[PDB]
């Protein structure tokens, strides 16, 4: 089966939000909202702003999972490649095979799904800390879209939702990721694309 991606916003009004890192050659992960596509480099830090209109319940959770794009792929789990999957990267939480994980947070949770196989991670959703206005979680991904036997240049998307502590829906966003050396070209290159399309 395939998760849905169905932008959510649901009683509290959840959505993601992104940081305006430009597309200098030194950056190491970029937004694009025209294409709603992240291009960021291997294993690095990726800011991932959660917003809500209102406080939702103690024990609410934030879940990210990644899943093919492309119509033809979609059932196929999203994983690390022969070779990531098998480096000594290990954070002492996140298994060896799962592409997303989160930085710095140690009651994050890793799912290995018992009856799709699916992978993801969960942490608990944090009310903004005095001062701020958002909350932010910091991913990271852990091949590149090009890797052999992994995912194999196929564009991913990364679908965040919004969950009580049953794991109930309660808001979904999502946005296309990109794994890659240069993230700032890539990002320029495919917004150009985009403006002749
Ligand atoms: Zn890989």
């Amino acid at each position: 089966s395939v998760p849905s991606q169905k932008t959510y916003q649901g009683s509290y009004g959840f959505r993601l939000g992104f940081l305006h890192s430009g597309t200098a050659k030194s950056v190491t992960c970029t937004y694009s909202p025209a294409l709603n596509k992240l291009f960021c480099q291997l294993a690095k830090t990726c800011p991932v702003q959660l917003w809500v209109d209102s406080t939702p319940p103690p024990g609410t959770r934030v879940r990210a999972m990644a899943i093919y794009k492309q119509s033809q792929h979609m059932t196929e789990v999203v994983r690390r490649c022969p070779h990531h999957e098998r480096c000594s990267d290990s954070d002492g939480l996140a298994p060896p095979q799962h592409l997303i994980r989160v930085e710095g947070n140690l009651r994050a949770e890793y799912l290995d799904d018992r009856n799709t196989f699916r992978h993801s991670v969960v942490v608990p959703c944090e009310p903004p800390e005095v001062g701020s206005d958002c909350t932010t979680i910091h991913y990271n991904y852990m091949c590149y879209s090009s890797c052999m036997g992994g995912m194999n240049r196929r564009p991913i998307l990364t679908i965040i939702t919004l969950e009580d502590s049953s794991g109930n829906l309660l808001g979904r966003d999502s946005f296309e990721v990109r794994v890659c050396a240069c993230p700032g070209r890539d990002r320029r290159t495919e917004e150009e694309n985009l403006r002749k399309k």
